[PDB]
């Protein structure tokens, strides 16, 4: 409506108007989507130094008048609003500036700042309201002046579940503009957990770890919650809880070992999953017995498709080449009777005929074939078949049959 000349303005500061009164017929109540951007604004404030002038023993300022007609949390919500438009940022950095200011001059500490501002009431949401930002920057002021002390974001945090405020805190992460904020108020809730002993296990178990299993060494919260172990072991470096200690409590033998094994296909994790499974062998000997105890903890005694499958097999082989490794004493042919604890008969033989084919399993299953040609080359047998002419089925019939000759 009307256009905010000089003359114009001159006309209503002599006709008795007063700031507020200008600030309604600008109409610049019920434009805060609009309003820093808006030449009215501009003009009010040239209105405003003017009023101040003639009326000296009282000072009108423009954030007290837009928290007259917004709150405090209309002010911040503006602000940050403002700041996101390119145009407005200068004016909106001035504004948040002018508001700390205010709220510092009138000893306001941060936590009443933070019901000032509605975030009491934000539940679950605190971190999708905008003036959160103005109250997080707000901390910052209030610990710059006032160095005698420091505030932290979490101080105000504690009416929370801390598996909801790490929800919170995994959500917000991803906004960038809540984004330094959170992992803020993550490192202070790390160094609470670090403060009250909180162990390792506890941590896993609060980040719902103990559940999912699928691709876990590749999940977020499970290298966020390996930092808080390293962290936690540097600290308490008497009392380590090493991360294969809360696998194996959370997790069967062959389940972890499952996760292991898969999360050595991709590279990413590879280095990764060989530290845990070097330290699973440790954990087994550490305890210690039965490489034939290691394959029934496997689940591994499921066998027929049992080579072609289970992942988990070379664990099993690993662990038993780093057990002869230590303890070479104590035979290992018992690993032969391993498999013939279950077995023995032509389904066996057949199993290790068609692995020795599987680049996989090859050198395994031709190391096993020949641990029946020595243990049926004890007995008088044949032993079931050979019914190629110079495959090495032949070459292994052949010379078993003119070694039982002598």
């Amino acid at each position: 409506l009307k256009s905010t000349t000089n003359e114009q303005l001159m006309s209503w500061l002599n006709g008795g108007k007063n700031a507020d009164d200008v600030f309604k017929l600008l109409t610049l109540d019920d434009a805060a989507e609009t309003l820093l951007a808006s030449p009215q604004l501009q003009a009010w404030i040239k209105f405003m130094k003017k009023f101040n002038t003639e009326n000296p023993k009282q000072q009108t300022t423009l954030i007290k008048t837009l928290t007259s007609h917004y709150g405090d949390d209309g002010v911040a919500k503006i602000i940050e609003a403002a700041k996101q438009v390119p145009a407005t940022a200068t004016i909106a950095k001035r504004l948040q500036t002018e508001q700390t200011q205010r709220w510092i001059a009138y000893e306001k500490s941060p936590d009443v700042v933070f019901k000032l501002l509605k975030l009491n009431n934000a539940g679950d949401k605190l971190f999708k309201q905008p003036q959160v930002v103005t109250w997080a920057k707000y901390v910052d002021a209030f610990n710059k002046a006032h160095p005698e002390q420091k505030t932290t974001l979490f101080s105000m945090l504690k009416k929370y579940d801390e598996q909801t405020l790490v929800d919170m805190l995994i959500a917000a992460q991803k906004v960038p503009a809540t984004e330094k904020i959170a992992v803020r108020v993550q490192a202070d809730l790390t160094n609470a957990w670090l403060s009250i002993q909180k162990s390792p296990n506890a941590i896993f178990k609060l980040l719902k770890l103990d559940m999912g299993g699928d691709a876990l060494l590749e999940s977020p919260l499970f290298v966020a919650w390996t930092k808080y172990t390293d962290y936690y072991n540097l600290m308490y470096h008497k009392e380590t809880f090493p991360v294969i200690s809360t696998l194996t409590k959370n997790y069967p033998n062959d389940k972890l070992a499952s996760i292991l094994a898969l999360a050595s296909m991709n590279p990413s994790t590879e280095s990764l999953a060989s530290q845990l499974q070097r330290e699973l062998l440790e954990n087994w000997y550490k305890q210690g017995n039965a490489p034939s105890y290691v394959f029934k903890r496997l689940q591994l005694d499921k066998t027929g498709e049992r080579l072609f499958d289970s992942p988990i097999l070379d664990t099993w082989r690993q662990y038993v080449d780093y057990f002869r490794r230590r303890k070479p004493k104590q035979k290992v042919n018992m690993l032969a009777i391993l498999k013939e604890h279950y077995k023995d008969d032509g389904v066996l033989a057949k199993m290790l005929v068609e692995a020795s084919e599987v680049s996989s399993t090859k050198t395994m299953a031709t190391d096993l074939l020949d641990a029946f040609t020595l243990r049926w080359m004890y007995n008088r047998e044949s032993q079931w078949l050979r019914v190629e002419g110079t495959s090495k089925d032949n070459a292994i019939r052949k010379m078993y049959e003119n070694y039982d000759q002598l």
